């Protein structure tokens, strides 16, 4: 609305603990090219060649670039993070506000001799956000381009693109469709303009931030014995002998409860290198599941134990635990020196070792002469009176998805993590209005392909309201916390964890995860 | 707070049908010893010897001691409950109270010729409820420990022990925990004082008291036929063939719901000799469930029928069934004369027997020179449209079990029986405070060990408040009820059934489920 | 927040003598270069080369930068200067309102054959002062980048950088720390914007600006003698012998008060070159306190009298008095003629010669046979019953220091001089929000280090309120005051003393104190 001169906001950024709910708050700088010279091209890749005939895709693409904030380091930082995790064991989101706002739009000039920029005072960007969910909503996919880490960078906003059904081979069919997004109102900001938005969560379940000290299979009083009898095998006669489960021996207890159901996953052992078998091949030894007659990975899958205590050390599933780099990267194929593995051993409690595979079953029917035999099974599915717990939201992680509207739903929660929800932060779009070039004297019916170079900037605000549970237990001894044990770091290399290295780029030592206190199931 | 000739409270036993709830009440007497000389220790038991590694367990004991209620047969008689079970088809709790009074508190003197019992006046015991839910919850293992069933008889109140979690060989790691029971705020009794306790339950589904007439297989009205058509078979040439579904073969229809999951289990025939294999392990023939490296049973698992209609008598599932103790007794492996053996029949119209292992599916594609093959499953877990009834409540058994606190659970009843509760009556725990022997003259700044042996007594009533329905169905011809066949019984020998023998032991002759009304699906 | 054309300030400078309290305001350029490129830098220097190992440290660069105008000559004139220190015998800091305004950015761009600087009118620059403390506090170390002396002159504000805690050989270590400063709140000021800012100081004692007239050892009555009697020796025989305190030598009597602590400081005659030893070493002959296993210089140290009356011209201590240069220059070492060297004289009342080591003290236990004696003090600390005066404030000195944040503090005063403070005025940091160059078309997740160059450039005044002490004494003849007796100089070299010499820089003849106003004891 102002003028030139005047400025249209001013920087944000602070983390305030109230009470019960807590409100952070945050300011960054983007960047906005021009992309796909204002066309919309169709995409799709055929399962002729390459990785093969399930990796077939039919979609398109638009000149529209859009905003994703979804991972929890976008609002926290190391210490806030800590100071959340020590203390409170339960989270989740209650409303949000986002405002975009000291637009400035520049023209490049190329002479050939060298590029020349020059500040350009009319003209403007188109936003909108989507309220009806019209488009598709692309975000949780955990894709590149989210806010980075460490707020003095500068990030450039993604293209938007989308997949919808495929024929054989990649090619359209009825059912497709095409979604034209200049069709839908938006707002025009040039510079002296700002863009408010305002969103309210719906009510979610508080995630559960706490490791669990004991067990399903001792939920019992350890000096006494059960009133219940027991079958403890047959006399040489046939006839049937009983026997009392005592303190002897705790496994033979009638239990109410059993644990979670499970698909076999293989092992497989990062640190320790005579473990592993030579020259496994990842895309053969991975679970699949397959659709429309063709079948991609399922990973993590849900949520089983990396490793129990005891185990060896290094113990872990394959494909069935996140991964995340030290610092934003481009590359294919990181060493593993760059990358943070995560681990799940706090659930332990409740959910088996994934790789275990120690379920067994009766598969025949005794009678005289034959013996009762039992065997083992590679998948166990839910039945009634199971309990398990969720996959745990790291700080790297994303923070919410959209369940798929469906009929029908069993517990819905991501599996990759965060809080599932029906209606999501809605998705902001961006694109900055074309400016044609000079156009010929006579009149041309067809349209004008000819523009001007040019691209947008200017910041934007996100402000989050999060509600904790602080709690009181009254175990007697210290319970474990998160600190940072690295002995020393050398300036002249890697700088502090956590802080910007040499070279300036901002490193992320080591995965965090949610549950450090002990609470009793 | 009254002297110490005053009573500080009288005895109350009754029960009364106001409508649609009813009120019982009673009172008993317990004893309580002082456990471990005031000391906590830790125990454990190694995998190495014994029963094996599955039974290793960690924990603590403590000198405090807990009152445990929960079974039915504490809050009914034998009459009572027949009273309920035939006219009423639907029973929940609703609120409690509790109170303990009249304590008093003896010292032993021993001078090795014999023991000498002198009341002591000024002395007290310490009673507290925990209402947050912060100590571990040992109640609902089905341990023994409970209120005797006959109210004349005097019991022992059970130590608190409980088991933390657990590294290789059973011991301590980092998660385990440890709690002070003294670091809780409690209240000192002294003789002519009272504790008085007031809880009110969470609201909860009526329990399913009617067996039921019909079955899913026979839905359908008899006379008429679909109108969907089916597929019978394909001719010579490889056409296709239709049939529709008439009166002459029920099994054709199509169906709109389908039984319950199932997890097969061994059968074993208890009254029939010549049924059983010779001389089969019930450990290795048991079903199982593995956690945390180690595998414990799963007993009674997931309600199955023990036996159908036809079926050959005594025909039964192995440690699929509860079983009980005619009386109260410490023996580790009873006769079988001893022991009640429930049943369930009440079910076998939703319920699949549990080792049919029946169904079939389809194992392979057809097409040109390949015959469609299928093949029977050991295992069939839960899919959308599946119906099952919960297992039934008995007079002998756990009236309720805690909700584990978790992520998620599906459709959480105890397997055992009874109402699942997130939050369940709290556990009253009291202990007799320590009274030191004459310390030395001089200083001694080490803690004291030397303490005055002694015991308390006293009465505690409990009062229930239930929730019944009653029904009215429209059956022309009796239904079966719950009566008392047995013949005849010598008062030299076994008294009356449901009555004190020869020896003034209390026994009860037989298992008493909820289910003898007929209700149609 | 008006527009382009309209100016956000206009100019002002005065001083104005109200009464008790003085005003003062003045307004001066700056020139903002961008630092580092816009990135966070670790530093470090090892003690493997060069200096040694007691140099070494570890810190962060920062793209920040601050404006230090704590000097007194900023607020000050000459004419000014001298005006108060005839008149008034102390002054004290009361509040101050600092404004910056007029803000303007330019850009830069370079063909190789010349450099083009083109006002960009959209752009803005970030300001904010810290309320909390939160930063490293790095005012105080009496660096380089004040506020020049002369209003004409345009300055350059410096760049912000800490030290942390240190590891062996400049290492990082777990308790050193890392400071986002984009998690601050702050401002963004576009053309047309002004930031004002607002503080008031805590009571601090007036700095006492008068010379002393008398002496501890005289504060006599010459023509009388005590009372009080003293031992003058011992007879042949043993017997004690007293005499009494005449007015023929007055340094028998009884005193109450003692003079100031010291610690033996080397002297050094800065005039006189045949009084100095020849090639002494500055590094080895200096006062030095160790922490941390390294040792530092101790200087100035507690303040000393240079020089007392009588003693030979040019003596001076060895880096016990502070020094200054001319005219502001980046020479590593100036000639003698360039620099102003302050003497202490004004204190030689209560504080004694620097290296006099005159004090002397008893080392052994008399008897018969061995004869009492004693030896001088190389330092002597405090003991109850001392007085002692704080070292002046010169018109080229700091204004004031941070008191750090400790358990205790004896006398807090900065050793270098001015008003120690609890709480100083918050330091306020700068920086010119980047403007990244034309992206590459497709998408890039790393983050945009290629940025437009540019620098902005404004106005900041700055208003002091100070509080005087107007006094009144009664001494008959004429005071000394601080006057100008320079005889003559040449337009053509050196132009007016504290005037512009020829070649246009300003320079500062002779350093001036506060103390020339005689007041007794």
């Amino acid at each position: 609305a102002e003028g030139v001169g005047n400025s249209s906001g001013d920087w944000h950024c602070d983390t305030k603990w109230m009470g019960d709910h807590v409100i952070t708050k945050s300011t960054r700088t983007w960047v906005l090219p021009t992309y796909g010279n204002h066309l919309y091209g169709p995409i799709n890749f055929d399962g002729t060649t390459g990785s093969g005939a399930n990796a077939a895709y039919a979609g398109y693409k638009t000149p529209w670039g859009y905003f994703d904030f979804n991972r929890f380091h976008c609002h926290f930082s190391p210490r806030d993070w800590q100071r959340l995790i020590n203390n409170h064991t339960g989270i989740r989101p209650k409303g949000l506000k986002i405002k975009v706002f000291n637009v400035q739009v520049k023209e490049v000039t190329t002479q050939d001799s060298t590029k020349t920029i020059a500040n350009n005072l009319t003209s403007t960007v188109q936003i909108f956000a989507d309220e009806n969910y019209d488009l598709p909503y692309v975000l949780g996919s955990a894709t590149q381009g989210t806010f980075p880490p460490f707020p003095n960078d500068v990030f450039m906003l993604p293209q938007y693109a989308y997949c919808t059904l495929q024929g054989n081979s990649g090619k359209f069919v009825d059912r497709s469709a095409f979604y034209c997004l200049e069709y839908f109102p938006s707002q025009m900001l040039r510079t002296g303009n700002n863009f408010e938005f305002q969103f309210k969560f719906e009510e979610v379940p508080f995630h559960s931030g706490w490791a669990q000290s004991q067990s399903l299979d001792r939920l019992m009083n350890p000096l006494l014995d059960q009133y219940l009898i027991g079958d403890y095998g047959t006399d040489a006669s046939g006839n049937l002998i009983y026997h009392r489960a005592g303190p002897n021996d705790l496994n033979e207890f009638y239990k109410n409860w059993a644990p979670a159901p499970y698909e076999c996953i293989q092992n497989i052992n990062s640190s320790d290198n005579t473990k592993n078998a030579n020259s496994i091949n990842g895309s053969n030894s991975t679970n699949k599941w397959g659709l429309q007659g063709r079948q991609a990975w399922d990973a993590p899958g849900f949520v089983q134990a990396s490793t129990y205590e005891g185990a060896a050390a290094g113990q872990s599933l394959l494909n069935g635990v996140l991964t995340f780099d030290k610092s934003s990267a481009t590359t294919s194929s990181p060493a593993a020196t760059a990358v943070n593995r995560t681990i799940e051993d706090e659930i332990q409690g409740t959910n088996n070792f994934g790789n275990a595979r120690n379920n067994i079953v009766a598969i025949n029917q005794q009678t005289k002469g034959t013996n009762p035999t039992t065997g083992s099974t590679s998948q166990f599915e839910t039945m009634p009176g199971m309990v398990w717990s969720n996959r745990d939201i790291y700080l790297q992680g994303p923070i919410w998805a959209k369940i798929p509207n469906t009929d029908g739903h069993f517990h819905p929660s991501p599996r990759m993590g965060g809080f599932g929800l029906k209606h999501p932060p809605p998705m902001i779009l961006i694109k900055n209005t074309p400016v044609p070039a000079d156009p010929p004297t006579t009149f041309n019916p067809m349209p004008q392909t000819s523009f001007i170079t040019e691209y947008s900037t200017g910041q934007v605000t996100v402000e989050m309201l999060w509600e904790v549970q602080k709690e009181s237990s009254k175990r007697w001894n210290p319970e474990v916390q998160f600190t940072s044990n690295f002995g020393t770091s050398d300036p002249a290399v890697d700088g502090i964890p956590f802080g910007i290295n040499n070279l300036g780029t901002y490193v992320e030592s080591r995965p965090i995860g949610t549950r450090y206190i002990s609470k009793h199931l």
